[PDB]
């Protein structure tokens, strides 16, 4: 029960198709079409070690009906309880469904996870992502048929308004985070409805009440995240987000694995080594060369799918982590994300500026594909991020900024939450390669970040839009074809 029943999936429904080839490392499982062309197709994509049977569900409610999750749910006690009588769900996908017969669509705004699914019942087609698309979702529509997959690269060999446009690829829409497309098979109609949206007003509380709530929010995201009976793994920096993760994942589990990840030209060992011997974690520390990372830049842009370099070249460390890593697979929670509610680049103690740039972020993270899985599902692991979970998302978004930066120090309220697990250092801490090897293949600099937007473009364009994969991909050519420009 450590890793998701399915990572994620290719589906076709058709009122009246070629197999997949996914970034996600697994078993590629196809599910029964009983009601033959008139079903639910499906490849789902999953772990060797885990039946896919959890991942889909089927009923004969208000029609034929089939439903594919990929990913899990984390309030399931929560959804349980609002259900009618007895029978309790196998699986997040069957809970789907089962929520589906009481609020329709409705469903939706109700679910707090990492998911992304696709349900099919009778010629209407629904298409769901979590509250913060953290689990990207694509589509292509047309009268009579609808394909659906966790990975855009699986389309890309009709317009839709409401969803944006992949880069590079034709007809292929990625569905909007926190959101819910409703499908008339028959017609390629689709009616788009938003399930979640980052709150705009902003909640007062004196420090201890304030300090005691993001403690608590925290210690239940990622206990929800802990799977019972198995130690997790934590990305850990020595950084308060991911130290606050480790601290209380170790409590959830009992134990706690940690991993730090270096360069040749910098790492955070020394910060990190604090929390593992404050938390006796069993820690491992794994350095790669500078000229390793940049080789990532391929496998990046093919498991994010995306051509923002400034999101491509800030999970490079990551992507390189996840493959490094050694044993079995892992569920993995990451401190990724807090920055963002709690202004962690904000450096004054005047506030205005925190919430403009926090509302902002808030108003533009839909798209960048910062935390899919496909990041370290490439190599078999499942990642999760308690930060951005629904639940705790909603609170620090919500905290007036006085809580945030407060008595000199950025992301106080975290910092105060996490001050008795946690070494007092860790707790006071406050918060290219890239540039360079463009620099190195002369490129004068105003121009080097529009070099890195049509390096990562041209990436993109082999990999996601051609269907190249990563190893396949001379990175250093690119680079030179684009630097002679
Ligand atoms: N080299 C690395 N080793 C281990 N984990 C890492 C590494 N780089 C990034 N991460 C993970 O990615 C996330 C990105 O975060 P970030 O640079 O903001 O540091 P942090 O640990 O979050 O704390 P802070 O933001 O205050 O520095 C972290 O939460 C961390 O879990
Ligand atoms: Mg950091
Ligand atoms: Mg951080």
């Amino acid at each position: 029960p450590v890793l998701p029943a399915a990572f994620g999936f290719l589906a076709s429904a058709r009122t009246g198709a070629p197999g997949p080839v996914f970034a996600t490392r697994g078993s590629h499982t196809d599910i029964d079409t009983p009601q033959g062309e008139r079903s639910l197709a499906a490849t789902l994509v999953h772990a060797p070690s885990v039946a896919p049977d959890r991942a889909v569900a089927r009923s004969l409610t208000g029609a034929p009906t089939t439903a594919v999750l990929a990913g899990e749910i984390y309030n399931r006690d929560e959804l349980l309880s609002v259900l009618p009588a007895g029978p309790a769900p196998e699986g997040d996908a069957e809970l789907v469904l089962r929520l589906l017969e009481r609020y329709d669509l409705h469903a939706f705004r109700l679910v707090n996870g990492r998911f992304a699914t696709v349900v099919r019942t009778g010629d209407r087609v629904l298409l769901a992502t979590d509250h913060a698309g953290s689990v990207p979702l694509y589509t292509c529509v047309a009268p009579g048929e609808v394909r659906a997959s966790t990975e855009a690269k699986a389309l890309a060999a009709f317009p839709l308004a409401d969803a944006r446009r992949v880069a590079g690829l034709t007809g292929v829409y990625q569905v909007p985070a926190g959101a819910v497309m409703d499908i008339d098979l028959g017609s390629g109609t689709a009616v788009t409805h938003r399930t979640w949206t980052p709150g705009l007003s902003r909640r007062i509380l004196p420090e201890g009440e304030a300090v005691a709530a993001v403690r608590a929010a925290l210690e239940k995201a990622v206990a929800q995240r802990v799977t019972p009976g198995d130690t997790p793994l934590v990305v850990l920096s020595g950084g308060i987000d991911s130290s606050g993760v480790a601290a209380c994942a170790h409590r959830a589990a009992g134990e706690l694995d940690t991993v730090s990840m270096g360069t040749d030209t910098s790492n955070e060992f020394r910060e990190a080594r604090a929390v593992v011997d404050h938390l006796r974690t069993r820690h491992r520390e794994i350095t790669i060369p500078t000229t390793e990372l940049l080789a990532q830049l391929p496998y990046a842009v093919w498991a994010s799918e995306s051509v923002d370099p400034d999101i491509i070249e800030y999970l490079l460390p990551l992507t390189a982590l996840y493959r490094a890593l050694d044993g079995p697979e892992r569920r993995i929670l990451t401190g990724y994300g807090a920055d963002i509610p709690l202004g962690g680049m904000h450096r004054e103690d005047r506030l205005p500026a925190l919430d403009t740039v926090l509302a902002h972020d808030m108003a533009t993270f839909d798209g960048l594909n910062e935390m899919s899985p496909v990041l370290s599902t490439l190599a078999g692991h499942w990642t999760t991020h308690p930060y951005w979970d629904r639940e705790v998302l909603d609170l620090l978004v919500s905290l007036e900024a006085g809580l945030k930066r407060r008595h000199g120090r950025d992301k106080w309220v975290l910092r105060a939450a996490m001050a008795d697990a946690l070494p007092a250092e860790t707790v006071n801490r406050p918060k290219s390669s890239f540039s360079r090897l463009l620099l190195d293949h002369g490129v004068a600099e105003d121009r080097v970040h529009e070099a890195k937007r049509q390096v990562v473009r041209e990436l993109f364009d082999l990999t996601v839009g051609g269907g190249r994969h990563p190893s396949e991909v001379d990175t250093d050519d690119v680079v030179r074809s684009v630097a002679d420009r």
